[PDB]
C-alpha cells in the first residue's frame, strides 16, 4: 500500500556480507534489473544465474557467467553441467554456493531462484574448489 | 529403506561452520536428543531453543538457556521476551542467529524450529549485539 508504513527488518543486514560479483560490480543495478526482467518475462520456463569465481577459489575458469537454466533442473544436474563447461574431473572438488551456503544438491533451480533470486531477478551463484565461501 | 545407499550431500558440510554452543559441549549428542525428543512428545504446541551469546558479543547475560516457546510466537515477539529477560532497553542493540544467519522477523518459531532443529530436536539460537554472528 503506498500509504502503508514499510517494516524495514533485521534480516536485511545479511546483505551486509552478501558474496563478491565483479558482474554486479560492472553493471548499475538498473541495467541488470532490466535485462533480468527481460529474460524472465521471455523464458518462464527458465531461470537467469550468474555463476562466478569464488574470490579465493583455485579451480579452472568459467567462459561465460550468464546461464538461463531449466527451472526444473536439480542443483546436482548443475554440478555436472558447470564441471562439463569447465572441464573438471570427476574427482575435482566443485562447491556452490547461493547467499554464501551450499545449497542442496536435492534442489530444483527454480525453488533455488524462487527463495534467493535478487531484486535485479538474477539468481547469484559462486563456485569453488572449497567448502566456504571465501 | 534401511537396505537403500544413503545419499551423503555436499550442503552437508554447512555443519562444519555451525555456530559455538557451550551447551553441545557439555553435553552429550545422546542426552540432548533424548530431552528434546520427550520434551517434544510432552509439549506438542512448544519448540525448544537453546539461546546462547555469541563469541564476541557485547551484551548482557541471560540466566537460563533452555527455553519451551509456543511455536505460533513470531521472531520478533521472541525478541521482545528474550529483551525482557536480558532487561535491554528497546534502542539496545540485540540481533538473533540461525545456524550464522538472521532469520526472518516474521517468521514463526515453529517454522525456524522445522528448518533449523539439529537431529537432537533442539532449535540453537545465538543472540549478539552486532548484526555478523562471531
Amino acid at each position: 500500500g503506498p500509504n502503508d508504513f514499510e517494516m524495514i527488518d533485521k534480516e536485511e543486514l545479511e546483505q551486509q556480507t552478501d558474496m563478491k560479483s565483479t558482474y554486479k560490480e560492472e553493471h548499475p543495478f538498473e541495467k541488470r534489473r532490466s535485462e533480468g526482467e527481460k529474460i524472465r518475462k521471455k523464458y518462464p520456463d527458465r531461470v537467469p544465474v550468474i555463476v562466478e569465481k569464488a574470490p579465493k577459489a583455485r579451480i579452472g575458469d568459467l567462459d561465460k557467467k550468464k546461464y538461463l537454466v531449466p527451472s526444473d533442473l536439480t542443483v546436482g544436474q548443475f554440478y555436472f553441467l558447470i564441471r562439463k563447461r569447465i572441464h573438471l574431473r570427476a574427482e575435482d572438488a566443485l562447491f556452490f554456493f547461493v547467499n554464501n551456503v551450499i545449497p542442496p544438491t536435492s534442489a530444483t533451480m527454480g525453488q533455488l531462484y524462487q527463495e534467493h533470486h535478487e531484486e535485479d531477478f538474477f539468481l547469484y551463484i559462486a563456485y569453488s574448489d572449497e567448502s566456504v565461501y571465501g
